[PDB]
């Protein structure tokens, strides 16, 4: 693969966390990507948590966010969780999506 850009809504997988609805984010000093020689690309993302958490995620552990209604987001789907933080985040993400 994909080509990510600030403002893209994505599911992101971090070790120790469910798939998280996130916003690709330009860090105002360190940029959008970590592109070190030999390493895999990481993307700076903003999680749709109660407040805007930011971190870096392996680009190959991102997938496009396509609404809470998408098959991948519902039960048995790739991205489904029942954790309360995820349900709140999908809501915010759907709002962010419906602008676009
Ligand atoms: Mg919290």
């Amino acid at each position: 693969s994909c080509d990510f850009s600030p403002g893209d809504l994505v599911w992101a997988k971090m070790e120790g966390y469910p798939w998280w609805p996130c916003l690709v984010y330009n860090h105002p000093f360190d940029g959008t990507f970590i592109r070190e020689k030999g390493k895999s690309v990481r993307v700076h993302v903003q999680f749709f948590d109660d407040s805007p958490t930011r971190g870096w995620v392996s680009k190959r552990l991102l997938k496009p966010y396509t609404g809470s209604k998408s098959k991948e987001a519902q039960k048995g789907g790739h991205f489904y969780s029942a954790k309360p933080e995820i349900l709140r985040a999908m809501q915010r993400a759907d709002e962010a999506l419906n602008k676009d």
